[PDB]
């Protein structure tokens, strides 16, 4: 495999779109690999990890309970509601909604959660409260995936997203139990977790959230490491590429291979 930076460059060339990537040590925050790390990319569904961080912050403050049942109606549902469409009559708890949003990519669950945290503006305010002055959410599902060229709405940068994920998971801004819950939701991702495990060598940890959007936009935020430990945050975003989903997936996997084969940096 090429060196990781070389592989990222090769991927960007093969995809004919922009790639953004960071590799960061979870414990220390050091940046090991960076490529277009200060450029903007649509978050797509990856925003949901930050969303549930904001929910957990409210729980810690005594302003929310993961047990609280949210009642909703059919008119509230948007595209891709695999869990939430089943619970019109019995509702879902706030915690169940975070599980659906992060582990099943349920868009309506994400919108219900957004309403509990003050909407996109509330989520952006939370980002500023934790020192992320770059990432921004402006719209609800599904419009936040529009990925218009040059539009800063609903974007992050690889560097900001990595730092924010590290803050949420490890910095003691969230309580010990809340940090553990956020991590566990990422561990339990059903959309990409098992697929990734099927191609990871034995002994490698993965936790993740993936997203896809318009104009080829694709991303992953992940925790990865050897010896069954979450050693590094890896954030990869793709935008403005015409490539098939399979090819985007394969290029992201190829960056992963390069990282694994050149891990000691
Ligand atoms: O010497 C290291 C390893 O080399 C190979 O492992 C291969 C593996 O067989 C292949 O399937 C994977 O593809 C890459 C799979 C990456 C999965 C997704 C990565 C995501 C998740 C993390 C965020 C970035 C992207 O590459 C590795 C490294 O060459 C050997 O198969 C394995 O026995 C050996 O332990």
């Amino acid at each position: 495999s090429p060196q990781p930076l070389e592989q990222i460059k090769l991927s960007e060339s093969q995809l004919s779109g922009r790639v953004g990537m960071i590799e960061m040590d979870l414990a220390s925050g050091r940046t090991l690999t960076a490529w277009r790390a200060d450029e903007r990319f649509p978050m797509m569904s990856t925003f949901k990890v930050v969303l549930c961080g904001a929910v957990l912050a409210r729980v810690d403050a005594g302003d929310e309970q993961l047990e609280r049942k949210i009642h909703y109606r059919q008119q509230d549902l948007v595209d891709y509601s695999p869990v939430s469409e089943k619970h019109l009559a019995d509702g879902m708890t706030v915690g169940e909604l975070c599980a659906a949003a992060i582990t099943m990519s349920d868009n309506s669950a994400a919108n219900l959660l957004l309403a509990t945290v003050g909407g996109p503006a509330g989520l952006t305010a939370f980002l500023r409260q934790i020192g992320d002055n770059v990432t921004r959410l402006d719209r609800w599902e599904t419009e936040l995936n529009e990925a218009l060229p040059g539009d800063a709405r609903d974007t992050t940068t690889p560097a900001s997203m990595a730092a924010t994920l590290r803050k949420l998971l490890t910095s003691q801004r969230l309580s010990a139990r809340s940090q553990r819950q956020l991590l566990q939701w990422m561990v339990d991702d059903r959309v990409a977790g098992p697929l990734i495990r099927s191609v990871l060598p034995a002994g490698w940890f993965i936790a993740d959230k993936t997203g896809a959007g318009e104009r080829g936009a694709r991303g992953i935020v992940a925790l990865l490491g050897p010896n069954n430990k979450a050693e590094r945050i890896v954030v990869i975003y793709l935008r403005d590429t015409p490539a098939s989903m399979a090819e985007r997936n394969q290029q992201i996997a190829g960056i992963g291979a390069a990282l694994i084969e050149h891990w000691q940096r």
